[PDB]
RNA sequence: AUUAAGACAUUCGUGAGUGAUUUAUUUCCAUGAAGUGGCGU
């Protein structure tokens, strides 16, 4: 972990999620940037490029509360849509 | 020399005056920026 971070930067070291590898290693493009440690060998440091995380294909987003509208004219369309929309966000992902 | 001779159906006169090619009409409908890990047993 890079010991200087903005205050909502979070990491998952270990995921099913394996694109975007590059945005940690070597080149001047990654987020995260491993160089040998002074001192001892081995157990590198990282340092954080504010500049790269920007320019990112996709980040991990994780938002407080929010709202979902749907609006229609049909009352039996909505009155359905109420029973079934608890059970359609269980069995989905996004 | 004969109910005869002379006599432009002609003069003046705008097819003109008033008039919105306008009123009504959603470039909209459907659609997952997603899929997958691999090798070092």
């Amino acid at each position: 972990l890079p010991t200087e971070r903005p205050s909502n930067f979070f990491t998952i070291q270990n995921s099913p999620y394996f694109a975007q590898e590059k945005c940690v290693g070597i080149n001047t493009n990654s987020t995260i940037i491993l160089k040998k440690s002074n001192s001892d060998p081995r157990k590198k440091e990282a340092e954080f490029k504010e500049k790269n995380w920007s320019q990112i294909d996709k980040k991990g987003l994780e938002w407080q509360d929010f709202t979902i509208k749907i609006f229609s004219l049909k009352g039996d369309l909505i009155n359905k849509i109420q029973t079934y929309l608890p059970a359609f966000f269980i069995c989905h992902n996004f």
